[PDB]
């Protein structure tokens, strides 16, 4: 096991890892084996941390674990795209919160329904340094913990709405996030291109 307590980015028994934390409250993430990681948050500011890809691409990603939220958090495979810069969000569980913006119809994947959202940040954290870029959002009907997320359904059901992904030159990975919350998430994930 290695605890992460730091902004960083790594490899951990063949997994691309992810951590990001703005200082507030306690947060740390632990990487156990394979696809595993959990993490633990108290009285955070803003966190995302998980495991997945150095690159994304349309895959058929497994996951399963547990995922307990006291406020607000979100369960997500998530990434970004450069040319354009897009942050990307597949959300399967959130707590209080539930994401939302510009409605754009719906996508049916992996047994359930989701909601397609757009919004922008203006000057914002981003893998490039403080940025200003658009939001892809699928976030399902219903929350669960667990089973496929098929990122090609979410992939070509953007583009149906005029949502145009950028090149996969940044990571896609099985993310715990926070927002102002405490919590714990103790997650596996694997999977393979399609
Ligand atoms: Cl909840
Ligand atoms: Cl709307
Ligand atoms: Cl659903
Ligand atoms: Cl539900
Ligand atoms: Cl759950
Ligand atoms: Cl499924
Ligand atoms: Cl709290």
């Amino acid at each position: 096991a290695t605890v992460i307590t730091t902004n960083q980015t790594g490899t951990n028994n063949g997994f691309y890892y992810s951590f990001w934390t703005d200082g507030g409250g306690s947060v740390s993430m632990t990487l156990n084996s394979g696809g595993n990681y959990s993490t633990s948050w108290t009285n955070c500011g803003n966190f995302v941390a998980g495991k997945g890809w150095s690159n994304g691409g349309r895959r058929n990603v497994q996951y399963s674990g547990s995922f307990y939220p006291s406020g607000n958090g979100y369960l997500a495979l998530y990434g970004w795209t450069s040319n354009p810069l897009v942050e990307y969000y597949i959300v399967d569980n959130w707590g209080n919160y539930r994401p939302t913006g510009t409605y754009k119809g719906t996508v049916t994947s992996d047994g359930g329904t989701y909601d397609v959202y757009q919004t922008t940040r203006y000057n914002a954290p981003s893998v490039e340094g403080t940025k200003t870029f658009n939001q892809y959002w699928s976030v399902r009907q219903s929350k669960r913990t667990g089973g496929t997320i098929t990122t090609g359904n979410h992939f070509d059901a953007w583009a149906r709405y005029g949502m145009q992904l950028g090149s996969f030159s940044y990571y896609m990975i099985l993310a715990t996030e926070g927002y102002q919350s405490s919590g714990s998430s103790n997650l596996t994930v694997s999977g393979k291109l399609a």
